[PDB]
């Protein structure tokens, strides 16, 4: 898995990656399906801010957190948009909204679940993916439209894929706890 990771995810967001592990102690290494995680998600959040109009989201996922939060409440100053509780994944400067982006071994519904109650925070707008094509979004407000959506859920399902013909998508799919 640790090769896998490597090999398919780019090195900004390989780095990325095993800071956050490290900022954690957990070693990449050892943690590798929680190392595929990271990177993955860390990738559909990238996808997704290139999904739209030019300039239409701010990454904040990905930042260091001094930097994140002074993005976060600038935003909030700026728009007058409430402050999250936690920090979210982009904004949406066309509908001027936080999204907080999911990517789950699981199914998408549970996972939605946790999402919104751990946020509880009214604004900001929640949308999940699956490794199986599936999606789910707050009020199925999808966002994006519908050709960047599934070339998201294409590579997520080519990720799978991969994981399965190297017999790392068992471990994988199993890796993710409530
Ligand atoms: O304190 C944290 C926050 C997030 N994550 C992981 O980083 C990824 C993205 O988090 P989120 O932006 O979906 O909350 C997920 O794999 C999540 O479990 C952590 O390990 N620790
Ligand atoms: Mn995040
Ligand atoms: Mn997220």
């Amino acid at each position: 898995m640790e090769d896998f990771v490597r090999q398919c995810f780019n090195p900004m967001i390989v780095e990325l990656a095993e800071k956050a592990m490290k900022e954690y102690g957990e070693d990449p290494k050892i943690e590798t399906n929680k190392f595929a995680a990271i990177c993955t998600h860390l990738e559909v959040c990238f996808m997704y801010s290139d999904g739209g109009s030019k300039h239409r989201f701010e990454i904040i996922e990905g930042r260091d957190r001094i930097m994140a939060w002074t993005v976060v409440n600038s935003i909030c100053n700026t728009t007058g948009v409430e402050k999250p509780k936690f920090l979210p994944d982009l904004y949406d400067y066309k509908e001027n909204r936080f999204i907080e982006i999911g990517v789950t071994r699981r199914e998408v519904h549970i996972y939605y679940l946790e999402k919104a109650n751990k946020i509880k925070s009214e604004k900001t707008h929640i949308h999940i993916f699956s490794f199986t094509g599936e999606e789910m979004a707050t009020k199925a407000d999808y966002t994006l439209d519908e050709e960047s959506r599934a070339r998201i859920k294409t590579r997520l399902f080519t990720i799978r894929q991969e994981m399965a013909s190297r017999s790392l998508w068992d471990s994988f799919r199993q890796s993710e706890r409530a």
